[PDB]
């Protein structure tokens, strides 16, 4: 039929989904398949990749449109008319389409809100947006990522926040952020062959050594902006570091701890994704939040191809590091994400824990499903990577489908990029 | 068609092409994933019943390299002159224990299927009274459990035949303790049982009425209303649960039976279906440290655990509740290795899990997976599965749910 239950299988709340009758891209799922697990599990984009004829970029305009002006209770109203007959002209005229400051931030807004991966979709109404569709350079790009560092840090009472790039037009003249989140440590490739710093980035910190950036040749060198305006070759800027916020990490019973030399910087911020709107692609959209203490507790230091301080931590917590069933890796592991929590909530610097986190999205699920006839949701994703059935989250049926407006992956800009 | 799953821990990239032999569907639509939810949904005809037989018949020939062969088509034929002559028909040995391996090794949701040719199978086929059962089943327990050696092991019921007939074992598991809910609100024991206790009780089961009470087997066979018996408490083996380090944690009072034997599911092969199939391996660790003890509408003993630990239990973000969940685990390990009796801790499962998942990418072209399932309930990214990529869908042989048989079964005394 058309209805899809939820079952909380720890409250036996039932929730009752019509919205997925509105999903339009494929999920990777089949009958006979399901790829819930696959981190990209479909291509199913909207257009070729390539500027679209009239007839492909229209259809996902007018749909978008219809939708804005059924949000705010018109549809077949003179504005709604008029902007589709507008939408109409400037595609014949531009082959593309410029969307209006509410209905980006309309799209903007609900892009978060479609976020089936994201456990702090709660707050996706309260999304600061900066239009930046007038930027025309990677100095430009500068200013307003920096603007965006320093309004979303706000001195670590942190602020949702996007900025929006101007759209994709033929796809040579694409604005990207290299770097995957405006904030990232870099990682070093030593002699040996161990790696220094965040072994995530070896990649791009090369590109950046590879562009003229001087690394320090620490463990936590903030790495420079590679801004690509209109398609240009990449520039290097170098962030004022008197607007990343970083926090030095201690333990509330530990004192050795500090003495690890950790720190982390308080403002997560994803730089290399694809906003969707309307049909179109704003390639550049760096949008920032508030850490959930598990991203850097768990992920950044405990992932054996991240920081795996992990090793570090039990030795000084004196564990038996001799077969993995003292649990001392889970034991350790606690400790650090403590270690995070108490030191971002003593710096004041907005943080939430997995347990607040999870609930509000379980409270959130439900405000969606009320007001709206459902939630898309990535039980892989929302699920943190510590403590699993200890939050409501594990215990909760979730429906995954894909809603546009949406942030999609996008290549990374060098696999792609002919230079100049 | 192929279809790959990258590992993004390791950058392994393993090559699917086994997910074509899947037909049963996984519930996920095209637009739609359902892959958390965790029942995505009498009997076969002659019709149905042909192509059902015919696919595992050409399937345990392949398997035994005698495809096409002779003997494969005189068995084609006879297995039709059956569901002929009696609407269905009978597996031979080798047909049974290769299907009973095969639903394990199918099933999308085990973690610990690297033991999946390890396989002990009783064949209870000729059982026809619940007391056949009783014995059946006392001896599975007796096998599995092996003084804490444990063993895998499945005893297999009469397959259903018209549906009126079925066997059944009414327990979720062969073991569990009961659970009893007071006046007052609050529960003894343990609170996911306190349905199926209540049920035993009414069936005139004389509860003890304290913690840690062995639930009777209610065993139903052939339709028949269900039979109680009392498991011999000597072939119950039990753990209590200590911490190494907390002296004070076997003062919890706690222990928990060492042989996980689910008793509730359906084993299909060949288009048979057996609503009486108990199987049992050994735990890991999480299953009890971290579900058994800790979710919140079971045993739910972080309160305890985290106030003797003087745990500050006023902010989420102390993380009281994570840090007592670890402790309880690993005493839930060192426990029953000290009584060695078997047991797994998710590190090791998870890694031997990615062997054999690699493994059966190598010889069988993929492995079915349940991520949701797959990942331990704690500390789930920093074993291998959480970063492993996993494709989910349903081959037969397979287990199975079904509804539970009070829900279904018409009582036949007074
Ligand atoms: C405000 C606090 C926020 C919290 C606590 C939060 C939490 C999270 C977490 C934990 C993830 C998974 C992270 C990972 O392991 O990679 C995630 C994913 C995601 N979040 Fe949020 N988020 C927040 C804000 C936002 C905002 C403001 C946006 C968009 C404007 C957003 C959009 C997304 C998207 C698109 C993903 C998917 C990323 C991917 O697929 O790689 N989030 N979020
Ligand atoms: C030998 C050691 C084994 C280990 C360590 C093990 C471990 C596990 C775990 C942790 C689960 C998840 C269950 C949950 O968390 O609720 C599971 C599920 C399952 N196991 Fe295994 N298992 C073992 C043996 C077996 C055997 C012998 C069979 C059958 C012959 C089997 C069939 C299944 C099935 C069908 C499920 C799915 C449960 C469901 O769909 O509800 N397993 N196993
Ligand atoms: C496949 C997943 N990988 C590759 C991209 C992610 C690695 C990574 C690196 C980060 F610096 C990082 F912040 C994240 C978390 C994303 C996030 C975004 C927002 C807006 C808020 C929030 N709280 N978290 C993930
Ligand atoms: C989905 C319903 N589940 C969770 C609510 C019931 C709880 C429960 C109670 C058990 F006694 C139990 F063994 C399991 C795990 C199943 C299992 C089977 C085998 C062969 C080995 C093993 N190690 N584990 C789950
Ligand atoms: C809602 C969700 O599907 C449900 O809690 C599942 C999640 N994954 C699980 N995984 C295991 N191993 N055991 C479980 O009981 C569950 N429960
Ligand atoms: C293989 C698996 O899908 C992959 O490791 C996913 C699992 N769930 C995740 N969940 C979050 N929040 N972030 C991740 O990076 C991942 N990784
Ligand atoms: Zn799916």
């Amino acid at each position: 039929p058309r209805f899809l239950k939820v079952k909380n299988w720890e409250t036996e709340v039932v929730l009752t989904d019509t919205l997925h009758l509105k999903s339009t891209l494929e999920t990777g799922c089949t009958e006979y398949i399901c790829m819930g697990s696959i981190m990209h599990p479909s291509q199913h984009a909207r257009r070729p990749e390539d500027v679209a004829t009239k007839d492909q970029l229209f259809p996902l305009a007018k749909e978008f449109i219809d939708q804005y002006y059924s949000s705010i209770k018109r549809f077949g109203s003179k504005a709604h008319m008029e902007r589709l007959e507008e939408v109409n002209k400037e595609i014949d005229t531009t082959s593309t389409y410029q969307l209006k400051d509410t209905e980006l931030i309309y799209g903007a807004k609900h892009a978060w809100r479609n976020a089936s991966r994201c456990v702090g979709r709660i707050q996706w109404s309260k999304l600061q947006v900066f239009d930046a569709r007038d930027c025309t350079t990677a100095h430009g790009m500068f200013n307003y990522i920096c603007n965006h560092v320093k309004y979303a840090t706000n001195k670590g009472n942190l602020r949702s926040a996007i900025t929006i790039f101007p759209q994709r037009t033929d796809g040579k003249h694409d604005f990207r952020v290299w770097n995957s989140q405006l904030i990232r440590y870099a990682g070093y490739k030593q002699p040996d062959g161990s790696t220094l710093g965040d072994p995530a980035n070896v990649q791009f910190t090369e590109i950046c050594i590879q562009q003229g950036w001087k690394p320090p040749r620490g463990r936590f060198d903030v790495l420079p902006l590679l801004l690509q305006a209109n398609g240009n070759d990449p520039e290097l800027f170098q962030i004022p570091p008197e607007l990343v916020l970083e926090v030095p990490i201690r333990h509330p019973k530990f004192e050795w701890f500090k003495d690890l030399g950790l720190k982390w910087y308080g403002l997560p911020a994803v730089s290399n994704m694809l906003l969707e709107i309307g049909g179109l692609e704003f390639s550049a959209c760096p949008f920032s939040g508030w850490y959930m203490g598990t991203e850097i507790g768990v992920r950044d230091y405990c992932d054996n191809s991240r920081y795996n301080i992990l090793e570090e931590v039990a030795k000084k917590m004196n564990l038996d590091m001799r077969k993995t069933s003292s649990l001392w890796k889970d034991q350790a592991l606690v400790e650090i994400n403590i270690a995070v929590l108490y030191s971002f909530q003593s710096d004041k610097v907005t943080i939430v824990d997995h347990h607040s986190a999870t609930e509000s999205f379980i409270k959130h699920m439900e405000n969606e499903y009320r007001c709206r006839g459902g939630c898309p949701a990535d039980w892989v994703w929302i699920v943190p990577p510590m403590s699993g059935s200890i939050t409501p989250v594990f215990h909760q049926e979730m429906l995954n489908y894909r809603l546009t407006p949406s942030f999609e992956y996008q290549p990374d800009p060098w696999n792609t990029h002919v230079w100049k």
